[PDB]
């Protein structure tokens, strides 16, 4: 008994969209963990915390947009557990940026697999949705994170004590 | 003797674009018929008539955009008869919404076949045009019509006399 | 079983109004064909295309006003096929203007026959509607088209290459 | 090795705050599931979906405020899995409101246990935080949900088809 | 040793992007040559010169956007010589427009080959970038140039002395 | 067959102006290469990239002003290949600034030779043009680049990791 709006929407695509929803929610949760780490009194990097809180909210928005797509196409959303992040302690601004880069590249790889599936199922609307709202955003975010990692490494983080402080002020405070 | 601007524009794509122009014009004409049905003194649902008149004008705009694409790519527009709609009497707001949903899904299926043809002919500009201006609009319209059908059915239309009146006021009057 | 609003509205007038609706829709379609002809890369007269697109939209508005009259008087709208225009290629700005003049005079003749019928059936409201909204507009349009034809002919169109270019800039660009 | 800011902050309170963070995140996730249910084409109650999306965002904000408290007091945030909601299909607006009322009363009971623990540990700052930011908000939300449930039941939901439609327009659309 | 941001970016695509950068820079240089030709005291067509200077700056912007893409994806930009244009003397406004049309169609063919390569390498981000920022712009520019060529030819350029003067005033001066 | 506007404009000066046009275009291309180097994810100095992009655009403007002079005096512009820059990798902000200083001093030496030629040919208009639009600008740019080199060296660039980061923020970010 398919939805009255469903058209050219393969069941495999519906399942993959549900998986991507869970992945975006997990990414939001990871970014939230990082943000709270930098709010610690013994870390105390306010702009790192703000940066990762903003990333967390953006990932949640991505998840919600995918749910809207799922309903728009007549798919049915099936939520799963949002697993806790791998770490409680992210150990430095540089390490958190590197972990964020790894996470964003994993999310991008998932979106590329999703696009490959949509191409295989001849779903141009789903392909276009992924390209328009996800792929370019992912490439921009990956480039920005790589830039941050490069600058933190060059400045001497985490060993150079002033590196993360000044990067927090100059790059993330503006 | 091809057009001086023609490049990577297959004759099959040109023909399919002409067919799609006729289909959009036909859809506009169907929506016009519906709008006039709800303007009848014995139907008298002003916001249904306004909704379908707006849909008719939008379909005409879609047709004109396709003609602009045809000229932009060096194709030649060949117009055909615009067939009269299948019905003169659309019998209820719920029935007209259901017929509109059927029509929009048929138009979407035609656009998906058109996109498949453009992909087969390796015409990325035509593919991108269809995705950007037609596919997402079609999915949005299909979802909106499905929502209207669901609400009208739940409210008890057409048997429940106040259903279409109140839906006209609350959903289509805002 | 006549409409509850029907009064002094002869069946012959209702049928003639339906025929006039089809004629106005056909005129709109002819003007659309002309507009698209002047959008061709090998014709490329933007203001001719704009002029005829505006005429097409005006004719559609005339058709819709007639449908509103049909419902207002308790008549029932019966749509027919909108026949494709006689030509795909309109061959020049002067030729398109001459064809438009011929079309507008045919539409005017139909409206005059309609007014004669309304007078014969003693339908003063229908007579007044035709006079107020259609007859003066038709005479103005016929005079404007005749003026355009005269100017294009005097300038040397279509043989004089700059004639249609300069007429497009000066008369239709302002 | 306690935090340099830690003062009068019992380990039991820290653990209970972590549990409350997980509960608020779970509540946000439940509300998100409800919001997406009402976005379905076969449910199509836009203002119910908006109401529950707003509730989801508010619960996330509550979770984040608790994390800020945890860091402010020198506690350490330990995140856990966010369990998926008990249902995918919430079956009606009335049922979703009743489930939301049950959820909010469970969250309130958890906050009351948390306040009892803070009183037992003589932590007036934590007590005041719970009272100021959580208890009154919970009582207001519980009262609002009870009001919605009462009105939906009186209107005849879900059996009365127009009940949830009109409640969506009048109570949740303003 | 790939870039830390590189993902799903084939070496062939990187090389093709470098080639496209050189092609856009070359196109900018050709347009600059044309602009300077129309600034000559013995040609003296100011709006032709302005048109081609604007085209030159636009092509440079296209090149810079491609370089930004190359860095964003982790590719490495390798610049090559920018070859001088084929002509110093462009001989007339009509001839320059025809040469510009030929150049733009060659650039479009290169972008279509680039899109084919990206499709073959399953690089949806690169495909979408080409479609979004290059393909539609190319089709629009080709259509505009074809229109200019048609109008100049019809007006009698270059033999008709007033043709290019009046086209410079009316089409390129507005 | 000299130009109708040509007066007191030696052929040697015309040739030297053509050479200077090529040199300015080459300088613009070198600055573009530098700008793109600092946009790399593994360099990631945004304000260095902005500084050199601005320099590239300024050099292009200088080239265009020279072409305007060439036409104004009745000379004929003859474009040549724009050679690729000597390096793809500029290795550091300090090294790029030093290379830019070397380039600007070479351009200044060329302009001084050009002024010497114009003085020898008794061309006061060309002399005044070089003095007014080129010589003072060159001295200002050379002084600014020398200042940047001095500051980067004193700060410890490139060995001191924070040197180029902070110089990018403080000197080039304001
Ligand atoms: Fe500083
Ligand atoms: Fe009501
Ligand atoms: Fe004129
Ligand atoms: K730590
Ligand atoms: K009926
Ligand atoms: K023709
Ligand atoms: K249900
Ligand atoms: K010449
Ligand atoms: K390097
Ligand atoms: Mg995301
Ligand atoms: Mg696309
Ligand atoms: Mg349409
Ligand atoms: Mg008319
Ligand atoms: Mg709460
Ligand atoms: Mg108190
Ligand atoms: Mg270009
Ligand atoms: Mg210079
Ligand atoms: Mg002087």
């Amino acid at each position: 008994s398919p939805s009255q709006v469903r058209q050219n929407y393969h069941q495999d695509a519906e399942a993959a969209i549900n998986r991507q929803i869970n992945l975006e929610l997990y990414a939001s949760y990871v970014y939230l963990s990082m943000s709270c780490y930098f709010d610690r009194d013994d870390v105390a990097l306010k702009n790192f915390a703000k940066y990762f809180l903003h990333q967390s909210h953006e990932e949640r928005e991505h998840a919600e947009k995918l749910m809207k797509l799922q309903n728009q196409r007549g798919g049915r959303i099936f939520l799963q557990d949002i697993k806790k992040p791998d770490r409680d302690d992210w150990e430095s601004g540089l390490n958190a940026m590197e972990c964020a880069l790894h996470l964003e590249k994993s999310v991008n790889q998932s979106l590329l697999e999703l696009h490959k599936l949509a191409t295989d199922k001849n779903d141009p609307h789903l392909c276009d949705f992924i390209e328009t709202y996800y792929l370019s955003e992912q490439v921009k975010s990956i480039k920005e994170l790589g830039d941050h990692v490069t600058n933190l490494r060059k400045m001497g983080a985490p060993e150079a004590g002033m590196a993360e402080y000044l990067f927090d002020k100059h790059t993330l405070g503006h």
